[PDB]
């Protein structure tokens, strides 16, 4: 446990809250763990009434996109969700499933959310998202957010809003996406695990140097359409994944050309360049087009700067539109270019990197020269969410 009073946050040059990507498997009983910190918060109040909105949501998606409606018992796992924040798990011993990504990413967007304003109250000179906000432009105060992966969400719902009431705003509008997007990547899992293919499976690979680098990359080439790069991690790491049915293959033959393999906790395809996904995609954010209830601040209106994962070396400029799509696309679609991100936000700089999240989330070869100012969220003491007063 690091105590905030050692971290010299006072002498930051800047902040960048990286926002993690949502790795983790977790059942009932060990995300009731982390779900009843928020559920006892003064969040309650502002959380609940997202949660409890989720099933219209769902049943706009499921006529939308009927193959992903029928794919997944979609409403029933979000009025679950209700009752479990609302009243407790209820069991967490009979019911021992791997839970899904439906209820999973609504869930870390929140986990992420909380510890990014106990984070402003563990560091606080109230309106604390106020307060980091109008204090932007002091010299050594400036902020940035940026999302990895699943990240994303969080990350532009902060960047998005300017105090309290809006951080709760667009705190909803990433609880909504999360859950649409899980819903995506639940029913094409499901609908892959019918078939031969046997659903998805996901590996961290690491390898040294150019050529054995080409020759993965030749590996994955050789298995299309099965396998792909989700993410560009490290100069030499990356995500791959891949069908169960190909994985065997996959595996063996990266081992072979001394590329180690590592099975990583994700579920489905993400940042996925399948047709399947590719339509599904389109048809979700052609109805988030319907809805001002899912959607973030226009790229021109951001309070805090914020990134894509697509390496550009500056946050996102100000012609860019609209965010909701862009989260979406990032997402479910575009490749995770998290090593020339990261690089990109990092490279002459020197600012204080503050993971929120269950996933380290600074690439090796980056870490090192960020040096002291640096934190992951979960190595910090006092760092429990406290309940509401009274």
């Amino acid at each position: 446990m690091i105590s905030v009073a050692d971290l010299d946050y006072a002498s930051r040059k800047s902040s960048i809250f990286l926002f993690a990507p949502h790795v983790g498997t977790f059942t009932k009983q060990s995300m009731d763990k982390l779900v009843r910190p928020l559920a006892a918060s003064a969040h309650r109040d502002w959380i609940l009434d997202t949660v409890a909105g989720l099933p219209t949501y769902w049943d706009a998606l499921a006529v939308k996109i009927p193959n992903i409606g029928n794919a997944i018992p979609g409403r029933r796992q979000l009025t679950d969700l209700d009752t479990w924040f609302r009243h407790g798990a209820g069991d967490v011993t009979q019911d021992d499933a791997t839970l899904p990504s439906i209820v999973v990413g609504p869930l870390v967007v929140l986990i992420q959310l909380t510890q990014y304003w106990r984070y402003l109250e563990l560091t606080r000179p109230a309106d604390l998202q106020a307060d980091v906000v109008t204090r932007q432009t002091q010299p050594g105060a400036k902020v940035e957010t940026l999302g990895f992966c699943a990240g994303l969400l969080a990350a532009v719902a902060v960047a998005s809003a300017g105090n309290r009431q809006e951080f709760q705003k667009y705190g909803a509008v990433a609880v909504r996406l999360a859950m649409m997007a899980g819903a995506l990547i639940d029913g094409q899992e499901a609908r892959d695990k019918a078939t031969r293919d046997g659903g998805s499976v996901s590996y961290a690979i690491a390898w040294r140097g150019q050529k054995p680098g080409e020759e993965a990359a030749r590996i994955v080439k050789d298995l299309n359409p099965n396998a792909y790069f989700a993410v560009l991690y490290d100069e030499a790491r990356a995500t791959v994944t891949t069908t169960r049915r190909t994985a065997p293959s996959l595996v063996n033959r990266l081992r072979a050309a001394d590329v180690t393999v590592a099975e990583i906790g994700i579920k489905g395809r993400i940042h996925s360049p399948d047709s399947e996904r590719k339509n599904n995609t389109d048809l979700l954010v052609d109805l988030c087009k319907s809805f001002e209830d899912l959607q973030y601040a226009d790229a021109a209106s951001l309070a805090l700067p914020t990134y894509n994962n697509e390496a550009e070396g500056r946050p996102v400029s100000r012609d860019r539109g609209n965010m909701t799509e862009m989260v979406i696309r990032a997402i479910l679609v575009n490749q995770c270019n998290w090593y020339g991100t990261f690089k990109g936000a990092t490279e002459g700089r020197e600012p204080f990197v503050v993971t929120l999240g269950l996933e380290r989330s600074v690439p090796p070869t980056l870490m090192r020269s960020l040096g002291p100012h640096q934190v992951h969220y979960e190595d910090l003491a006092d760092n429990g969410i406290p309940p509401a007063p009274q």
